[PDB]
C-alpha cells in the first residue's frame, strides 16, 4: 500500500496547532486541515459542518467504506465526513483491514476527549457510534498524494 505518506502526514499534524492554543488532537477540523497542509491539498475550511458542505461541493464521493480504504491504499487522500444538527466530524481515512467487515480505520482528533480520537488503530465504526456509523460520507481528492 502507498498511504505511509499520508500516515506521515497524520502523525506529524497530531501535536501541531491549527488554532492557536488548541492541540489538533482536541480538534477534528483543524486536525484534517493540516494533515492537508502538509499533504499541499487544498481543503475547504471551518469547522466540521462547514468542511462537510465544501467536500459535497467539490470532491467526488465514494460509493462504500470498503471503496474508501482501497482509494487511501492507492494513495489519496479520503475523508469521512458526516452533518450534525449541532456539531459535525471529520476523519482522514486510512488502509488496513475492515473493522466489522465494513468500517474503515482512520485518524482523527476531538474535544471529546479519547473517545473521539484516533491515532490508526481505531475505525470509523469505533469513532462514530453505531447509528451514526453506516451514515457516513466518504470523500476523495482527485489526485493522489503517495508515489511509488
Amino acid at each position: 500500500s502507498l498511504d505511509q505518506c499520508i500516515v506521515n502526514a497524520c502523525k506529524n499534524s497530531w501535536d501541531k496547532s491549527y488554532l492557536a492554543g488548541t492541540p489538533n488532537k482536541d480538534n477534528c477540523s483543524g486536525f484534517v486541515q493540516s494533515v492537508a497542509a502538509e499533504l499541499g491539498v487544498p481543503m475547504p475550511r471551518g469547522n466540521a459542518n462547514a468542511m462537510v458542505d465544501g467536500l459535497e461541493q467539490s470532491w467526488t464521493k465514494l460509493a462504500s467504506g470498503a471503496e474508501a480504504a482501497q482509494k487511501a491504499a492507492q494513495g489519496f487522500l479520503v475523508i469521512a465526513g458526516l452533518k450534525g444538527r449541532t456539531y459535525g466530524h471529520v476523519a482522514v481515512v486510512i488502509s488496513g483491514p475492515l473493522y466489522r467487515q465494513k468500517y474503515p480505520m482512520c485518524w482523527c482528533g476531538s474535544i471529546a476527549g479519547a473517545v473521539g480520537q484516533s491515532q490508526g488503530l481505531k475505525s470509523v465504526g469505533q469513532v462514530w457510534n453505531r447509528t451514526d456509523r453506516d451514515r457516513l460520507n466518504y470523500y476523495v481528492y482527485s489526485l493522489a498524494s503517495c508515489s511509488l
